[PDB]
């Protein structure tokens, strides 16, 4: 027997039970009705949804290997079963393991992630000053910071903030994440063959993915022509070197195409989610100026107005720590996670879950638990503050997921969020164009991601 769920119709399945523009809300509605594990058909693809901390944790932690597969995502068919993110094949385990180890090597030491982020803060602060306290759209300014950070690890390359190629890549990342959060792409994701050769915004996503891949492909090729296996320059070099070291084996983990997919995965994933979180963070703080003020107080007391922020500052800045945690919790940036897949026939809570079934370990339902976070729908730093006014740790903080497919750059992202928000607020006050009271924090699109409203602001200097 399958987990309980709604009776499906011919062709469309349970499409009437879903609001295309807010799938996460529909999951939640279905959870009250059927419980923390339920079956759904969207089209002819059967899925099982986990909802709530217990179900999600059990799925990812007690059934590690059973649900460690990756569900298909037609828009990213040019990556399927290659690289990391969209890899449901036999190369996933080893490519992931090697990529994690390599990322850790580049993150460790005095030339590590902290220093890399600190250097990049210089350019970020420079760009913010150059706005002269005039209105500007933050989207493609602040996004440069994580984009350059991951580019350094991948290509040992640094872009000027208005390099045309650089802006184009970020534009593509932004459009994709945006469009992948819209009702049309949600329909396409589930009915790809009915919809693919019709007109629609799905074509742009597909075109955009191919364009990022092509750019990464050329970079991989330029690295292969000028390689020195004794002195690795970046992550692509390490992957290229690993490819030569297996040239006489039976089965191959590394293709030139496998590597560009792997690196385009990291490039896209290393840029877009960090950029969106920061951008969403700035909007949030502008709605709550008293929160911005307390942060300004903590920075000036602990770090002072001049010294560059460092990761260990987190340990002496409980309010910033709580705020950075609360931004990630409140926005539920990837609210349905990435789709998992059953690797074999599995019995979960006495329910049959057949091989190939899509498994959805819902994240918003963990981030919005009303027992762990009383008033979950509200932005409150005190969701992460104890009695002593100190940081209050929570296991329900899972915006990166958990288990075998846990976000490959969790540590990078968290250090970026802390250091860069610290840097920004050390040197600037945030000025909204509209009154704080009229700021709407609701996402404008909800799908693969949660998309912030478009806005402009001024940043007014603190330092001179
Ligand atoms: C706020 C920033 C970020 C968020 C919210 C986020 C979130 C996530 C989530 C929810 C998943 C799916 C986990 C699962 O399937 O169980 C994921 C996967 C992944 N992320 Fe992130 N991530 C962020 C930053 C990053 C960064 C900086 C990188 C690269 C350095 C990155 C690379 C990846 C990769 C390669 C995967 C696929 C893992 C796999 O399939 O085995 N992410 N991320
Ligand atoms: O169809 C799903 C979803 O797509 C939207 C736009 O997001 O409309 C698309 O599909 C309609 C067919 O149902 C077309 O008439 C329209 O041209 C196309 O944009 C939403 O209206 C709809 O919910
Ligand atoms: C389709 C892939 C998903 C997406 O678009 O945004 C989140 C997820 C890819 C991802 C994983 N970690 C960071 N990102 C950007």
């Amino acid at each position: 027997k399958l987990p309980p769920g709604p009776f499906p119709l011919p062709i469309i399945g349970n499409l009437f039970q879903l609001e295309l523009k807010n799938i996460p809300k529909s999951f939640t509605r279905l959870a009250q009705r059927f419980g923390p594990v339920f079956t759904l058909y969207v089209g002819s693809q059967r899925m099982v949804v986990m909802h709530g901390y217990k179900a999600v944790k059990e799925a990812l932690l007690d059934y590690k290997d059973e649900f460690s597969g990756r569900g298909d995502l037609p828009a990213f068919h040019a990556h399927r079963d290659r690289g990391i993110i969209f890899n449901n094949g036999p190369t996933w385990k080893d490519i992931r393991r090697f990529s994690l180890t390599t990322l850790r090597n580049y993150g460790m030491g005095k030339q590590g992630n902290e220093s890399r982020i600190q250097r990049e803060a210089h350019f970020l602060l420079e760009a913010l000053r150059k706005t002269q306290g005039q209105p500007f759209d933050p989207t493609f300014l602040i996004g440069c910071a994580p984009c350059n950070v991951i580019a350094d690890i991948l290509f040992r390359k640094h872009f000027d903030y208005n390099d045309e190629k650089f802006l184009r890549l970020m534009y593509l990342f932004n459009e994709n994440f945006h469009l992948l959060s819209t009702p049309w792409l949600q329909l396409y994701n589930n009915f790809p063959s009915f919809l693919h050769y019709l007109p629609g915004s799905h074509r742009k996503v597909i075109k955009n993915v191919a364009e990022v891949k092509e750019y990464v492909s050329e970079r991989v090729k330029e690295h292969h022509q000028s390689l020195d296996p004794n002195c690795p320059r970046d992550l692509t070099d390490c992957l290229l070197v690993e490819m030569e070291k297996e040239k006489h084996s039976a089965e191959r983990l590394y293709t030139m195409d496998g590597i560009t997919v792997t690196v385009a995965d990291l490039f896209f994933a290393g840029t877009e989610t960090t950029s969106t979180t920061l951008r969403y963070g700035l909007l949030i703080l502008m709605k709550y100026p008293e929160i911005e003020e307390k942060l300004h107080e903590e920075i000036d007391r602990v770090i002072g107005p001049s010294r560059i922020p460092a990761i260990k500052d987190r340990q002496e800045m409980p309010y910033m720590d709580a705020v950075v945690h609360e931004i990630q919790r409140f926005i539920t940036l990837v609210p349905s996670n990435l789709p998992h897949e059953a690797t074999r026939d599995t019995i979960f809570r006495g329910y049959l879950i057949p091989k190939g079934t899509v498994v959805v370990p819902t994240l918003d339902s963990v981030l919005y638990d009303n027992q762990e976070f009383p008033d979950p729908e509200k932005f409150k730093p005190e969701h992460f503050l104890n009695e002593n006014g100190k940081f209050k740790y929570s296991d329900y903080f899972k915006p990166f997921s958990t288990g075998k497919r846990v976000c490959a750059g969790e540590g990078l992202a968290r250090m970026e969020l802390f250091l860069l928000l610290c840097a920004i607020l050390q040197h600037f006050n945030l000025k909204p164009l509209v009154d704080p009271k009229d700021i709407d924090l609701s996402p404008i699109h909800i799908g693969f991601g949660c998309i912030p409203p478009r806005y402009k602001l001024c940043v007014i200097p603190r330092s001179h």
